[PDB]
């Protein structure tokens, strides 16, 4: 499938994940949050969405994969909430955090995040 975003047709699988990945960005962010072809319950990003965003797309960057949600947890118990947990997760990102914010940060598919 196809994602245009400020004039480039970025290519995205069946499941809605970018495999453009070098063409993200957070105008790319903002579109894959909002693109309710692959989800019912369109997000708006707020600062704690951006800071989970930020670190799972660094952590891609770094290390080469997702990572898994353990790390995601780790993360935003010390910058989002010391309460954070998996229900926090899935308030802030719906489907989850493999079909939802590995997706909307960008990553070329879910592998790894579990």
């Amino acid at each position: 499938p196809e994602l245009e975003v400020k004039g480039k047709k970025l290519r995205l699988d069946e499941d809605g994940f970018l495999q453009d990945w070098e063409e993200w960005d957070e105008e790319v962010a903002e579109a894959l949050a909002k693109d309710t072809r692959f989800s019912p319950q369109p997000i708006e990003l707020t600062e704690e969405h951006w800071k989970i965003i930020r670190y799972l797309r660094d952590y891609f960057i770094k290390y080469g994969v997702a990572p898994p949600v353990r790390m995601l947890v780790k993360h935003c118990k010390k910058e989002v909430r010391p309460d954070c947990n998996l229900q926090y997760i899935y308030k802030l990102f719906p489907q989850g955090p493999a079909k939802d914010a590995c997706r909307i940060a960008g990553l070329p598919k879910p592998t790894g995040c579990v």
